């Protein structure tokens, strides 16, 4: 089972006898720091898994408490644990913890710089506890990064898909998370999946709908989709004379839905001239708009490949030219680029596209280790502080102020989140929400002594998250 | 409960019926392909996929049915295999018909070797090699994190060897802050792990329980910490008394190594005067098995520990070392953990060098740079069918894309040899079946639900060891 005893810092655990004795309030705060892709805007997701999953109900109890104290004891070559502070949550809590979280409604797109949630304690005697679990509660940027990053990506598809095309059809179906297989772990699969499905409904990560269902719920049966396709292995099954064989049998086999072929086994070039063009032609034609075939590149320089595919399918169906001026396939033929996409790419892949004429209706990208694997907490200044201690019933407010860097940075305080006369947010330091010259502060107690008291379901947050 | 029906990608629920007609055999392999060049790549981390996700039953007539109504909505087709699980349950009591053969966990290989192989030993689970490819792939992470771990060792033990002439302390140097960095509770355990192959320091608790419950360790515990600051316990005091912070702290853990954080308003200020001058006697009172270690969060990684080694010198005496190397009184310490990945790790301790101080006066944190900032692309860790049997006939399979050279695989059923002067390679096409008996090295480990070969942490870290060590 889990232990939230066994999952913070190690340095954290002798915490308690470092803060001024007396302290009765310790308050802090998370935000994705400002640096003096821009990622100015960030999409708030995912607090709400750590709160079910690893916060919310008994989590203290009496075997847990005496694993974690003989573990530290080994660890640390010292007894230094606090068990006296453990027990007493078990006690007076029965093992409920004793902290109140307020946030920002999961979903919201906020500027960096800006509060999203607080943590502090609600017994005095618990002051330790704010930081204990800041730790399991810092996790939260992976989601946070991964949407936000998803979601910038939907920015660039957006553009040029209205500026080739004329409209948004398809859009949350052009960026499909090819990721599973790229990150550390299973959980991580999950998380990073779910926070894709906040701007897209196309994955292959299925632990991304459990984690979806189980901790957020949809009115929809699913929350993402996917189509049958081939992977090198189902390809080259059939040796390397009988590609051909291996592509007809699996268009008749899937002819009533999509289907997603990768052709660079051998030769991307011969498929798409002479197998696809030629030897199973007749195939390709018969496909309904519904069940298109989409050809999948694999290998070579992405956006280089890419052209010169689409080239040689225009030399080989009919094309088209849409209302703005850029060719188009015909509706039973598609491409997706898989391979070597992450935000960068994907830039260049779309605006080599639009340069060369060809319409954003043509392509559709998938990404892995880009979307969910190469992100760090380093990309939007994902930190967790304490701006706000009580000592002898003195409140006092704290930060960090290093001389080297200006950026780290920390607001001073009691912290609230407000909506501004002009329509953007400013976050407000010293109490000084407690005036309400902006209005109520925008954060809501998602957590309170054990028990999740706001919660909010998928379909809200990616309502809330809906590009302007 | 984990399902293993939905753990893999959705378009391999529907590779059954891609496969060449009777297809009674899929053979697949991994390996970390040929490209700080990482030419050498330690094994960790299957036994913990194996143990968690793959022994036992792990089918149910529950989890079948869960499996039939989440992919019926997914694909909006019916397309899932109901037939093949419901097979696997009925003849095999749920467990996987699945044999896997692995070169030894700790075993530092070249790249472009054959690390394990996967096949099934039914023929009606044809299907079920590639089925469990995403789940078996994820060793990448591990792998990776106890190979790059292992790399900065080495730059460690270089300088650490050139400035002082011994290697003592080596496996303590760099330290794991990662468990707020990594992406999940259970990437900061197996990374945390995979990190303690090399070293002995982590503050990842997560990487402690991993480890005693799949590999185990003959002490108690595999790793070790110490009492340590954090900026909330400074600022808490106010900025005009963190003096009485520092204070507090030193003299709360007065036996013990304490390392506080000294940049919360002016790093040099602090060096100079508050630990320099104001709190200096607590200082020279400690006992080298307790030594006070310095801290620094902000600025430039290597102009910050250079300019906090200065002042440091001229507040407390500095001797010159065997190999005429500065090093710090025995109760005075420096820890950089800002910023530190392997490439600025190695450039600290070489600018270090240049300035003539010894690596004995360091350690070294690293959060997100030792466990999160790290892809399957940096080892080219890779899984693919190597040979199938059709009709009854075995026939070698590979993928030899022309725009890439490198993402070519290996053909046939694989094994790994070492020669007699030691260079590993690997055979394809099954020649290895002309090589005596037990010259492999892929040994099983996996076969129809149970774990057949299983290595302890200890023996691990000892196949994980430095020539220089
Ligand atoms: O390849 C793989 C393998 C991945 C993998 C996994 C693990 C490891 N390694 C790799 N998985 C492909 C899955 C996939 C990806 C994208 C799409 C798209 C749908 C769509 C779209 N909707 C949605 C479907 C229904 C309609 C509709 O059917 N429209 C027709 C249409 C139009 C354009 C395009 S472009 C590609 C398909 C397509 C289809 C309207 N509206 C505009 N754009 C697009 S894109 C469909 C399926
Ligand atoms: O501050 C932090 C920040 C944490 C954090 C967490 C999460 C997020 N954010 C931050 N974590 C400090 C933990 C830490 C790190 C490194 C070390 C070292 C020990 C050691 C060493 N030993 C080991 C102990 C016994 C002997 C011995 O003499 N021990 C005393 C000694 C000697 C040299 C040195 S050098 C630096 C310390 C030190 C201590 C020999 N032999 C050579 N090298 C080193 S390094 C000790 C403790
Ligand atoms: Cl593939
Ligand atoms: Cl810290």
């Amino acid at each position: 089972e889990f232990n939230i005893l066994l999952a913070t810092d190690s340095y954290k655990v002798t915490h308690y006898k470092q803060y001024p004795p007396n302290t009765s309030k310790v308050y802090s705060y998370f935000e994705c720091r400002e640096k003096k892709v821009k990622y100015e805007e960030t999409v708030f997701y995912g607090l709400q898994y750590i709160l079910n999953k690893y916060l919310k109900g008994k989590v203290v109890t009496k075997e847990k408490i005496q694993e974690a104290k003989d573990v530290y004891k080994e660890h640390f070559q010292d007894d230094v644990f606090n068990e006296k502070g453990w027990n007493y949550i078990l006690e007076k809590y029965d093992g409920h913890l004793p902290i109140e979280i307020k946030a920002v409604p999961e979903g919201f797109v906020i500027p960096r710089g800006n509060v999203l949630f607080t943590v502090e304690n609600t017994d005095p005697e618990c002051y330790w506890l704010t930081n204990w679990i800041e730790t399991i509660l810092v996790q939260s940027w992976y989601p946070i990064t991964v949407a936000t990053n998803s979601r910038e990506q939907k920015k660039i598809l957006a553009k040029y898909l209205l500026e080739t095309s004329g409209n948004l059809d398809g859009l949350e179906y052009k960026l499909h998370d090819f990721g599973y297989r790229g990150v550390s772990s299973q959980e991580t699969a999950g998380i990073g999946a779910s926070a894709h499905l906040v701007n897209f409904k196309g994955t292959d990560t299925v632990a991304g709908l459990a984690l979806i269902k189980k901790y957020y719920g949809t009115k929809d049966p699913v929350p993402g989709y996917s189509v049958p396709a081939a992977e090198h292995s189902t390809i080259t099954a059939w040796g390397k004379d009988h590609e051909k064989d291996a592509f007809e049998h699996i268009v008749t086999q899937f002819s009533s839905v999509p289907v997603s072929v990768v052709s660079d086994s051998y030769d991307i070039y011969n498929a798409c001239e002479k197998i696809w063009g030629e030897d199973l032609r007749h195939l390709i034609v018969s496909r309904s708009t519904q069940a298109p075939l989409i050809i999948r590149p694999d290998s070579g320089n992405p956006l280089d490949t890419v052209l010169k595919v689409l080239e040689i399918l225009g030399k080989k169906f009919p094309v088209t030219e849409n209302s703005k001026g850029y060719k188009l396939l015909p509706p039973y033929l598609r491409v997706i680029q898989g391979d070597g996409v992450d935000i960068n790419t994907l830039q260049e892949i779309v605006e080599g596209m639009k340069q060369k004429m060809w319409s954003i209706e043509n392509i559709a990208f998938g990404s892995g280790g880009g979307l969910l694997q190469k992100l760090t907490r380093d990309l939007l200044n994902c930190s967790f502080k304490c701006s706000y201690v009580v000592t002898n019933g003195l409140g006092i407010n704290v930060f960090k102020d290093p001389v080297a860097d200006p950026n780290k940075r920390s607001k001073k305080g009691r912290l609230s989140l407000h909506r501004t006369p002009a329509g953007n947010f400013v976050t407000l330091e010293e109490g000084k929400g407690d005036l309400e010259e902006y209005g109520q502060d925008l954060l809501h107690t998602v957590f309170k002594n054990g028990k999740v008291t706001k919660s909010y379901s998928f379909d809200e947050i990616r309502k809330n998250a809906q590009l302007n």
